[PDB]
């Protein structure tokens, strides 16, 4: 049967989680997507010659640590932790997202990719070296993306699938 991979996109508001997701789903850059909409979106894709079904949860809204929200996030098999390369605060938030993923998955070994989005913009405030070194600290891949140009989009999502495959 066709394997389904449940991927969850997390990170600060405004980093481009929705734009990245929609580039994967629609193959279109959407510069405006209601910042409060949290939803999941499926798409069949070929990854290393194997058709699989991606189910991508694009997170949004208020930080909440209820049992219900933990259970919803626990359905994720792998996580994209997204910051924007022109927003230092979004990068400084990453460790919090990673810690919460480790907690809900009750595992030090959750499939994960660090994503530095908005790589098309000149206003960089987070050095590539610093982001690469954070991914190294965590032992995870780092992918530079742009939802605007499609740079890195498949790399980010497909790497996460490959990481889930390895973990399984
Ligand atoms: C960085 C923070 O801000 C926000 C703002 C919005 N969201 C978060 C946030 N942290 O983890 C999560 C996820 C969605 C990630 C996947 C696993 C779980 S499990 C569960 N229950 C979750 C939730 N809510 C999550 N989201 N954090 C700073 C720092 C602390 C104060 N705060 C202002
Ligand atoms: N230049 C540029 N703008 C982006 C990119 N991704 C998202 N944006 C913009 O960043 C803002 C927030 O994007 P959105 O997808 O809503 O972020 P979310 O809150 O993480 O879902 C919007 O103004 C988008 O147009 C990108 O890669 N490049
Ligand atoms: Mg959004």
């Amino acid at each position: 049967g066709m394997t389904e991979y449940k991927l969850v996109v997390v990170g600060a508001g405004d980093v481009g989680k929705s734009a990245l997701t929609i580039q994967l789903i629609q193959n279109h850059f959407v510069d405006e997507y209601d910042p409060t909409i949290e939803d999941s979106y499926r798409k069949q894709v070929v990854i290393d010659g194997e058709t699989c079904l991606l189910d991508i949860l694009d997170t949004a809204g208020q930080e909440e640590y209820s049992a219900m929200r933990d259970q919803y996030m626990r359905t994720g098999e792998g996580f994209l932790c997204v910051f924007a390369i022109n927003n230092t605060k979004s990068f400084e938030d990453i460790h919090h997202y990673r810690e919460q993923i480790k907690r809900v998955k009750d595992s030090e070994d959750v499939p994960m990719v660090l994503v530095g989005n908005k790589s098309d913009l000149p206003s960089r405030t987070v050095d590539t070296k610093q982001a690469q070194d954070l991914a190294r600290s965590y032992g995870i891949p780092f992918i530079e993306t742009s939802a605007k140009t499609r740079q890195g989009v498949d790399d980010a999502f497909y790497t996460l699938v490959r990481e889930i495959r390895k973990h399984k």
